[PDB]
């Protein structure tokens, strides 16, 4: 209900506080958590400089760093109005994985601009959440900063996206016998979260995966890719196959969605292979319902919706992604990470509960944060990727 | 004592923590600090941009910004070996004011950069706190985002400095029964606070005030001005003095030292008007002792020191001057606020109760956060320097 957030939000003037982590009321602890005391962390700092993740707050405090070009389906609004949904991804650091987050909205839609003046922030932050910005430009800025930054750098939209999206692909394909080595697959939309998942099924031996755009297929020479499309086109649709969605659906053995509403009917799940996977996650109308979904033949659908069946939930990963990848001391979030945060992921549900109706945890389980951290934490070790 | 500031650093990994401000732990109250909920009020603010101070955290809170290069007596030490200043400087806005605080490292000494930086990160603060940068470079860029930003924008230890001083000044004066439109004052070291305290008398129509520099003191025509220092030399030392603090501070009503240690005597306190007022803020070691300065003669002596009878303390103005400037929208730090922000100060004490031991409150007194704001917000409303 509208009027019930907006009430939320007025309530207390944001989502998003500040507390003291020591106690001072006096002069006594004053001259500690001020001057002279704090000089000497300082000096500490100075010549160990490592040290600031012994005597600050940094190494449990994660940025939720925007720009406002794509806030949830509002796209370009702005840094101001993207402030609410910012504060509210901090206090879900907070509530779900126990993690200090502050919201930081930036008024630049200059990719160089935006990465310069992260990085030149970042003193405060043991790790950088990326969220709502614009396809093509998330790409390079996260890119950029990545390669520059010694810290953790993760753009949620599109890599927090592909983990849960994989999470219940594997787990969809236990259900129906298939394995992801054997399957050909479809997404709509070569945005930010259709490249990514993308990567990520790639990142687990997919079979061949077809990307497709509002204008049809992409493949090598289409008219006007962009960057990081045309990298894709290389790794991606390997018999090159050309077309719109209704001719290249045909014969496929999973649709994934994150485009449009209705866009795709009955009649096209048909069409697809035997046991049919669909994953209509565009919202709030999906791109088709489960109802036409199973109408067409569709073993397993799932949504981005609450109400529906099989939730695709962002909240699943990003909470436990960042918690063992700060847990760890992690320089970096790498591939081989969210890797191991889809396997555990995948795993909240035993194999022996499986369904059509039982391939994604409940996004609340608090098991979830605990497993997908000790994951991404063991990786992070193991692999070296660590302070 | 060291070991027990460093050990309570390390206690908790940081002074400062981040709450939600709303409860959240199932799926109903998420939707509404997620989506879709947090779509609603983005919309509003999208309408109407000013309502980002009714859906969110931005008016009640502060960022505390800085570079490293000034940090206490420690100077040019980084970004990093700043941040646990920064921190506690945030939870005292929060202990003092009740304010929501957060620290902004920032690591470049352009500041065409800073400016540029600061400015693009302004969607989440209320108002903007400059805190540890060097003198001159921390004017241009206190003025820069002054006359570029439509938020507050207050360089603490300059102007929050001269509150104080100029608080213990005209509470001094009462005392030895001068009137500040008499006298003659000289303050060693042309540095930031030596500047701004030159300029919050020159607001309070000082009658003629001197500044000296470790090099002598500053007229027409000075060897080498930065170029706000230039800008004072016109409306300072009407009379033209030169030559060194030695010759000039003799005859002076007031010496104010905001520069070195041991560089006064008690021969140079005999050199002074009579009931003479003594200001040895250099910290640790004041510029003299009162011990040496009232063998000198001085009627009055303020340190920057606890243990000494007469406590210059930051902490005394800025709580009460943000909580003002916030309690009433202000756009803007005026001069006019500042100068009201000084003799609400200047009042806690009650003019029954004025000593040569008592001309400024205890840094703690609840009673200075509410007045101080109280006439802060009073002349802001007044003024018209308000949303
Ligand atoms: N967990 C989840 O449920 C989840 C996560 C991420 C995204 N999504 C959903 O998926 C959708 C995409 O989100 P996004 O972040 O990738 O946004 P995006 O704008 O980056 O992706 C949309 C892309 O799809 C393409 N497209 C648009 N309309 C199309 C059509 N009719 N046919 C084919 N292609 C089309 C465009 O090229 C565009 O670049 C959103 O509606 C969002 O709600 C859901
Ligand atoms: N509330 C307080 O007690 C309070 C507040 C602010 C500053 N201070 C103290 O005052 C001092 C100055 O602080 P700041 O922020 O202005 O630093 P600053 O470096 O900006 O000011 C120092 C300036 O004094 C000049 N100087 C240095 N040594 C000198 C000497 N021997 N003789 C004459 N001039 C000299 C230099 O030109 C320099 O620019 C510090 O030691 C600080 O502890 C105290
Ligand atoms: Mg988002
Ligand atoms: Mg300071």
């Amino acid at each position: 209900i509208k009027e019930k957030a907006l009430e939320m939000h007025e309530k207390n003037k944001g989502k998003v506080g500040v507390v003291s982590k020591v106690k001072v009321q006096n002069l006594d602890d004053l001259s500690l958590v001020y001057t002279p005391g704090v000089a000497e962390p300082c000096l500490k700092i100075k010549e160990n400089p490592s040290d600031v993740y012994r005597y600050t707050m940094k190494g449990n405090m994660v940025g939720v760093i925007t720009n406002g070009t794509a806030v949830l389906g509002l796209g370009n609004i702005g840094p101001k109005a993207s402030l609410p949904v910012m504060e509210g991804k901090a206090i879900l650091f907070k509530e779900l994985a126990g993690i200090d987050s502050f919201p930081i909205c930036i008024d630049s839609t200059d990719s160089q601009e935006i990465v310069n003046i992260v990085s030149k922030i970042s003193t405060v932050f043991g790790a950088i959440n990326l969220e709502d910005i614009k396809s093509p430009q998330c790409i390079e800025i996260e890119d950029a900063l990545k390669a520059k930054l010694d810290i953790p750098v993760f753009h949620d939209d599109q890599h927090g996206t592909a983990i849960v999206v994989a999470a219940g692909i594997l787990n969809a394909l236990k259900v129906v016998k298939k394995s992801i080595e054997d399957v050909q697959v479809v997404i709509n939309g070569a945005g930010s979260a259709g490249m990514a998942i993308a990567k990520m099924l790639l990142l687990l031996k997919v079979n061949n995966v077809v990307l497709v755009d509002k204008t049809g297929t992409l493949y090598k020479g289409v008219a006007n890719l962009n960057e990081p499309q045309k990298k894709l086109v290389e790794v991606t649709n390997k018999y090159q196959e050309k077309g719109t969605l209704k001719e290249v659906l045909k014969g496929k053995d999973i649709f994934i969605g994150v485009s449009a509403p209705g866009i795709v009917t009955a009649e096209m799940v048909a069409t697809m292979a035997k046991d049919a996977i669909v994953f209509a996650l565009a919202n709030p109308v999906p791109e088709i319902m489960p109802d036409e979904a199973k109408k067409g033949g569709a073993r397993i659908v799932a949504t981005g919706r609450s109400d529906f069946p099989n939730q695709v939930n962002n909240c699943l990963a990003f909470p436990g992604v960042f918690r063992g990848t700060l847990d760890a001391k992690a320089t970096q979030i790498t591939e081989e990470m969210k890797k191991a945060a889809t396997y555990a992921l995948k795993n909240i549900i035993k194999e022996q509960d499986l369904n059509e109706n039982n391939i994604l945890p409940t996004s609340f389980n608090k098991e979830v944060v605990k497993q997908i951290a000790l994951a991404v934490c063991k990786v992070a070790k193991e692999t070296g990727v660590v302070r």
